[PDB]
């Protein structure tokens, strides 16, 4: 066992303890300290890439395997990691109508948990979205099954508000005031950069 | 001016303020009456159905025209006592599975104003649905977009859940924790009656 190898092993603890600081909460020090010596004698740790050993770590729980209610809390953090080194493209600042249209960021992410993962793992149907908003901070938020929808479908083809809003139509009342509603949710998504412009 | 149109005209007065206590407020007691006045002396008030009296003293006031917000508040006080007084179906209490279509109750309106109808009439749109529940009582709540439209679309025509469900997979997630947060919504909506098994 050479100094480099010592030297990877103590990278290796240090970079799971910054990525799973709610999770680590859960246990005692020998307990989180004997998770990782079993992470880092598996085939799992042998990796050449360092920006993988957060979610090896997260397969090896998954396989051990830790309570259910752990490995979401324990998915919902690295989830935060993908979202906070997610690559958005450069987006020139100019004018997009309502007839431009738009993708969800690659640095939002929707996930749904069996336990209140954002609060202390309560046994209940969760569903959140994560990402990394204009001041580059990652956000989270609870996700209801209309924004859930729409989201998954602009992840499979970009979509104008001009392309939503007309589509709805056939599945609403005749007056049109939901538009502006709907309209002001678009808005305040493109704000807070969970859409951005698809640039082609 | 007979003795019978006397007694039908005060029955007039007094179902107004009956059905319309909130906008009441909105006016002195000289202008309030001013209001009735009119339309007691207006071609409206000649109808010779009691019942048809509050909704033609709304058509009077929209035609003077009264303020929007006056008008939006006066319309959502007339949907509740649209909700009081319709007929529901009787329902056989038996098992209904969700294979069992529902249709929403005859006793459930959605409304659209640009008005806060139920705080101060705000300028900000506001989506509700006014129903009765199973224990007759008038309710209104906030309606959001997803059900909104699953209550136009269900009021065309008659949905089971396992329909619902079953149409909605396409747009959602592979993970199916949504299908249980909606069976819990759909629940919640048959629990507050404001969808009713559609019995042939
Ligand atoms: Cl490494
Ligand atoms: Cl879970
Ligand atoms: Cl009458
Ligand atoms: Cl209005």
């Amino acid at each position: 066992l050479n100094v480099y190898i010592r030297l990877i092993r103590n990278n290796i603890h240090s970079f799971i303890d910054r990525c799973y600081t709610e999770t680590r909460q859960y246990f005692d020090s020998k307990e989180w300290s004997r998770l990782k010596e079993g992470f880092v004698r598996d085939a799992r740790a042998q990796t050449p890439y360092f920006q993988e050993i957060p979610g090896e770590f997260l397969q090896y729980c998954q396989s051990l395997p830790l309570s259910d209610g752990i490995l979401a809390l324990m998915d919902f953090e690295y989830t935060q990691l993908l979202a906070e080194v997610a690559q958005i493209p450069d987006i020139p600042d100019i004018h997009y109508s309502n007839d431009s249209k738009y993708t969800p960021s690659p640095a939002a992410f929707i996930r749904q948990y069996r336990y209140d993962v954002t609060h202390d793992l309560q046994e209940a149907e969760t569903a959140l979205l994560i990402w990394r908003n204009a001041e580059d901070d990652v956000m989270y938020q609870t996700l209801d099954g209309f924004d859930m929808m729409l989201l998954e479908i602009m992840g499979s083809s970009a979509l104008s508000f001009d392309t939503l809003a007309q589509t709805l139509v056939e599945f609403m009342p005749k007056a049109d005031n939901w538009k502006n509603i709907l309209l002001g949710k678009w808005s305040g998504w493109i704000e807070q950069r969970i859409i951005i412009p698809s640039l082609s």
